[PDB]
């Protein structure tokens, strides 16, 4: 109530506490993740021996990329409203194109999306912020003045201080987003004076989205504060937080989730230590521990690391070189299952995809995780693909579909699906390429040809639905529209090709 | 605000600071990397004894380029687009073949590619610059006037001053790129005077890409400044910086990346000292500890006129062997020549070879390079046409970017290399096709019109798709005569 | 029990069991709306039985945070040992006035 | 078992060399450092005892620990655990 | 038997080093800590006796213990216990 | 041959001979004659003006690459032959290493 | 601070507060 200055101190306290807790915990965890990604020694390596760390999360992420890239960086037809019958055609795909045209192909491509996936996969937090900007450079035809454009940027989630007790995107009581906002942006705001911190004085600024009550009443809606250094702020009520605070792993109830590190740390540890053990065993087998007394060979044998040829002591002839017993090759075979460890964690590419040649792609590549992982990562984007969607749905532009037809208009204010559908590749119906290829084509068309031999084609599917029977083949192959139309539902060419020449042949 | 002269001193201070920090630490790290690569002594070699140095990273380089050569310089399928399913063969594959036919095979071929990989892999900073030039020598048929073509060159990353707080390509607040820009270039520009520094006075120049405010407003588009020596400069608005700043290892949040020496310090050092110690042991065993100081016991002495020197064994050879195993566990996991159904998928890509993921990161970083190239070629280039398996191409100055690329079929993605996806797809789909043909017939399953595409993946894996073997027959006047007339009434 | 000065590395064995029982369970459960039927009295079946089945598998599934509630239900009962979920109601808003 | 195996590798790397008092003040630097020389002073007895090696068959039990997960829940330790194996080998 | 197997692994890891009275007051730190060197004071004899190893054929009984479960009720130790095993291999 | 140090000795021998070759190379790089080489096939330009190249090598003899005949024989032949026959049976010839 | 991070609980239990036999859940 009647809070105008105590809010600055309270936000300062919240920012400091969030800095402490979030920085310490999340930064240390993400630093461990990035160090495991890089592959330098963990720090427990004794001096004089190699600190080998075999990279495993790298190929993990590079193995989980392909499916997700195929399902996100391919069109926008993945999600359909199927809305109310009256207002369906003139809004549904209009907004589909509208959103897949703003966010993809007008917001720096998928580079923001790819770095955002990288942050949610390795750096342990993926979240981007959506804001607006004004266009410049008019002709003073082409009078482009005061145009408003919606842009999205990675928040540098290291600078995404937030309460850990939210567990969801629309639960954070305090969202802090820290960025540079150089002294040029300070002058843009209007402050001539700066903070303790050359025009670019690398000044640092923060933005707070929080629910408060400064009007002497109940707790109001979200408020936006430009808390830079506890100075002149830009206070403003906020409508909806333009964030999605990914976790990529739907971990137990907390704001931030685990990463590739928290699931592949054990695999990387065991692989690195068994590489180290294998090379140490090679060392002790190719060295030979010569137990020699002093007074003969006083110079430490050079740790038995130099080449002379014969041991010799002095005048005696005892010599006690002991040969350490060798190993067994099963460790290498054991080494194999560590790849299968990725094969059991993330490595689909033990085979390219997955008796009857190992039914169901060898029972999903011997019970592969990543399908589920893909599914959950899909849901990881779902809310994002909703939030930014609304951030687009207000007003951006009037662009058309080029998608399989030319000529479309603006989509202004329809709904936002109140959902997202991501079932066509994963734990949903999600039959991936070659398995559904084999099963569907072989079964249904051996049945079809058996009937055609027995009964015929007229009783069963006709060419109008051989359209779909072959279109599933083509979409498994990846060419729907361009190479083969085959649509023929009811066309002028159908009459002269099926109802005239085929009937009167 | 209304800045015309303070920008000169601001850029001067920025270039000086970048000179100091960037030039210094990049220069020493790349110099020590080069010295270790060339086998130069580390400086700890005491006088009076040989300083033989065994080189290790040379074999690493010799085994790291050929794999990239196979996985990239093989066909024009290096980068796929898969944009909106509207028109892929008309513009998407069109632009793909445009870029892979100009940038490669028309812009110094693949030499710039090898130079870029050398910059990113040994001398610790791989980045190139894309610019434009004007073509000349017309017939005054072959009237070629006002035509301009886009070139790319290595920036000499030794002259690539930039702030270290970028952590991304499109995040640096100051980029400095230093080039010669000789007196011929100065005369072409039009400057009458020279700098502090025979026609060729080996003049030096720099180019600055920055964000500033000379119009009294906020951050506008990028600004290109031809800051040479605080003289007449070329100030121009620019859309996006033409750089790619490869790091070759997906380094942490800093601009400059690492190299092979950055991960082979210890192994190369221990190999060098072990080989030096082995040869010194051989030497001392040849002499052995025994007025004219005995002439080191092996010279023109003959007879000495002496404790037995302690001796060792050469089993240290095992050390040497695991040096390759060091490469086996550092970078060259194929310590051998190469790391059911006899080791399927080339033994799971030589037991998850990281060369494939290095190729993946290289391709995803070069996506930005192709982005810059396609902008520079689609703004206004020429009416040039393609020979992409068919004649006919409209003007390439007003297509759409579609502004998204992919490396799906070259690397750790689906991306199984030529042979593996080749044999798998062929045996599966073929054996099923012939099985049902024996059952039903040729036209029962996927038909000749799509046996076209079935042989087409074979051809694209082989490299001769259309001309040697067309076999299209989709729906043509010859198709009706061959598929709907003689085949139906046979 | 890891004494100081020596590594106390721990190898997790429950995780592979979890990730081996999870995918088959998802495949057998999260596969269409055919998992559950009613088969009521013979005459009064097509009227509402499959209708109510589609209603529930189109609201709870496909409209109420998908399978995430039941997937986390399974995770809680399988690892953290207590899998139970709560059902509540809420009021819809945002009209046109 | 894995911790004990790496500890066994460690103690084989060092080997239990027990020295006397008055010589080798710095505990052999735990018998493995980049120094190497022993040095005592003038005595020459020295008592290095080498702990006997163990068998790799310990890893064999390792295998059946997977079969332990095989015996409890994960019977498909391999890729998968007339009539061409109906019902995918009876579930 | 499995408890005794892991106990034998432990005692092979340590080794029974019997020290006299008046030296090594701190019970050798149970013969396995991050020390390595025992040290007594001036004694140089020392009595470390090693408990004799065992044989891997002990694990053989492990197998027949499953056969024990095989012999009582669980004969399907494998995935399953002319005309390709008629009557599902006589029940 | 059991860590025979004659390898490293050969190395220095080789580099000494390297200089020797360069010297005689000069003695032939100035003016020798118009003769041609019978190196498995006809064809060699006049050897009176070759480039010195200011560099030589001794890698395939000694401490350099220096892997002799039969070791490379068994190792390379066995590995690349099994790989090539597996590819020919399964994949084919042209896709990987081919008749070329 | 307005958001006082208060904690709350909900109880389902069968009892009888009407002076009769134990009723349904509460």
């Amino acid at each position: 109530p009647m809070d105008d200055e105590q809010v600055l101190r309270h936000l300062d306290q919240l920012v400091n506490d969030a800095l402490d807790f979030n920085s310490s915990e999340l930064s240390k965890q993400r630093s461990e993740a990035l160090k495991y990604y890089f592959g330098e020694p963990f720090g427990n390596e004794r001096p004089g021996k190699s600190g080998i760390v075999s990279r495993d999360v790298q190929e993990t992420v590079d193995w989980i990329m392909p499916s997700l890239m195929k399902v996100f960086t391919s069109g926008g037809q993945v999600v359909k409203y199927e809305p109310d019958t009256a207002e369906d055609v003139e809004q549904a795909e209009q907004e589909t194109e509208y959103v897949n045209y703003l966010f993809m192909r007008k917001n720096e491509g998928f580079k923001v999306m790819f770095d955002w996936f990288q942050d949610t996969l390795m750096m342990k937090t993926g979240v981007v912020k959506v804001y607006v900007e004004e266009v410049l450079k008019p002709t003073f035809i082409r009078k482009d003045k005061k145009k408003r454009e919606i842009k999205v940027l990675c928040v540098k989630p290291e600078n995404f201080l937030v309460d850990r007790l939210a567990t969801c995107i629309d639960d954070a009581r305090f969202l802090c987003h820290r960025e540079k906002y150089t002294v040029s942006d300070l002058r843009l705001l209007g402050v001539p004076e700066d903070v303790i911190e050359e025009a670019n004085r690398e000044v640092w600024a923060s933005e707070c989205y929080t629910l408060l009550d400064v009007d002497g009443d109940g707790i109001s809606e979200l408020r936006r504060i430009l808390y830079v250094g506890d100075y002149i702020i830009s206070n403003e009520p906020w409508d909806c937080r333009p964030f999605a605070d990914l976790n990529a792993y739907r971990i137990a109830h907390k704001f931030h989730g685990m990463s590739v590190y928290d699931k592949i740390r054990d695999i990387q540890e065991i692989r690195s230590v068994l590489m180290r053990n294998i090379m140490d065993n090679i060392y002790r087998t190719n060295q030979g521990r010569s137990v020699v007394l002093d007074g003969q060979v006083n110079l430490e044998d050079l740790l038995t690391n130099e080449a002379a040829g014969i041991v010799r002591v002095k005048s005696m002839n005892s010599i006690t070189p002991l040969e350490t017993p060798q190993l067994s090759g099963e460790v290498y075979g054991m080494l194999d299952r560590l790849e299968a460890d990725r094969g059991k964690r993330t490595g689909i590419t033990d085979r390219t995809r997955g008796a009857a040649m190992s039914v169901n792609q060898l029972m999903t590549a011997a019970e592969q995780q990543i399908d589920l992982i893909a599914r959950m990562f899909a849901e990881t984007g779902v809310k994002r693909l909703f939030q930014l969607l609304h951030d687009h749905a207000i007003k951006y532009q009037n662009q058309e579909e080029v998608f399989q037809l030319r000529g479309k208009w603006v989509a202004v204010n329809p709904a936002n699906w109140r959902e997202r559908s991501d079932l066509t590749v994963t734990v949903g119906i999600g039959n991936m390429n070659k398995d559904q290829q084999m099963l569907h084509l072989m079964r249904i068309w051996e049945m079809a040809q058996a009937v055609v031999g027995g009964g015929g084609l007229g009783v069963l599917v006709s060419e109008q639905n051989l359209y779909n029977i072959l279109k599933e083949v083509t979409e498994n192959a990846g060419y729907k529209d361009p190479d083969r139309f085959w649509t023929n539902p009811n066309s002028p060419e159908a009459l002269q090709a099926k109802a005239i020449r085929e009937q009167k042949e």
